[PDB]
């Protein structure tokens, strides 16, 4: 596989490029176009506030690239929400890319701590090949305070406190709202199953 993550320059990227590069793949990071355009699998990292996020996106032309691009992209935390239409901060309402046809708003967890932290299951969508050979009880890493409702994009759910979308499709756009790269075997599994698809 030609594997491309796209260049946001943020501190996520090593640690992404450092677990597909043990799966054996070796590992482009670019935002030019042709090069992008090009990959076979594509990520999408991302660490901060939505705000900040969708301004590097645009600081560095990556709006209408992201938008363009064909092949599987698999978004990681921030980088999942970002495909969504919107998101709440905590404060205004930030834009974001519009891909998948959800909103990414703050979890409201009662009196559990926030950020929903630490390791949790995720319940599948019948057969995902996302999660092929991941048993239903396998943790994954999340550290997130905001979240995707559950819709029709939703192919994994998760639960804390509410119900929200661990994962999430449209298309070729692809999202995860745990760390992969932080969720040890699983987490290695599911980075090689969307490698393999």
């Amino acid at each position: 596989q030609n594997v491309v993550i796209i260049d946001t320059g943020c501190a996520n990227i090593s640690s992404v490029k450092f677990a597909i590069e043990r799966l054996g793949y070796a590992v482009t990071i670019s935002r030019d176009p042709q090069v992008v355009l090009a990959a076979d699998k594509l990520f999408l990292p991302g660490v901060g506030t939505a705000s900040e996020a969708m301004k590097n996106l645009t600081e560095r032309d990556l709006i209408e690239l992201v938008k363009r691009v064909e092949k599987p992209l698999l978004g990681i935390c921030l980088g999942m929400q970002l495909l969504g239409k919107l998101s709440e901060e905590k404060d205004e309402i930030v834009q974001c890319l519009g891909l998948v046809d959800g909103e990414v708003r703050l979890l409201q967890t009662g009196d559990l701590p926030l950020p929903h932290m630490g390791w949790n299951t995720v319940q599948v969508k019948e057969g995902h090949p996302l999660f092929n050979g991941i048993e239903p009880d396998a943790y994954f890493y999340f550290v997130h305070s905001f979240a995707m409702p559950v819709g029709d994009y939703t192919i994994a759910q998760c639960e804390y406190g509410q119900p929200f979308s661990a994962a999430i499709q449209a298309g070729n756009y692809y999202g995860v709202q745990f760390h992969p790269e932080r969720s040890s075997k699983a987490g290695a599994r599911l980075i090689q199953n969307f490698l393999e698809l």
